[PDB]
């Protein structure tokens, strides 16, 4: 099915064509990178690497750190615990 932009699932389960948009977003200086072609999925996403990056023509450092960065967030959200049965309340 297709969710209408309701809840905030983890990126450890998001498709490797939402991430371009989240790539994208992340900076300019990112945007050039051929986001649309890394078909890389979700559950990668969050698995990255300095070490793997490089092979999508990735070897600079400021690029890594821009996205890594960010990345590290996510790696938060989506690593719940047993949010499944019940989660943290924020209010």
């Amino acid at each position: 099915g297709s969710s209408g932009s309701s809840g905030m699932e983890p990126v450890e389960t998001w498709t490797p064509g939402k991430v371009a948009t989240w790539l994208r977003g992340l900076d300019d200086s990112l945007q050039d990178y051929p986001f649309e072609d890394w078909q890389l999925p979700g559950k990668n996403l969050l698995q990255l690497c300095p070490q793997s990056l490089e092979a999508l023509a990735v070897r600079s450092l400021g690029h890594q750190e821009l996205i890594l960065g960010g990345v590290e967030q996510l790696q938060a959200l989506s690593s719940r615990l047993q949010t499944e049965n019940s989660g943290p309340s924020s209010g």
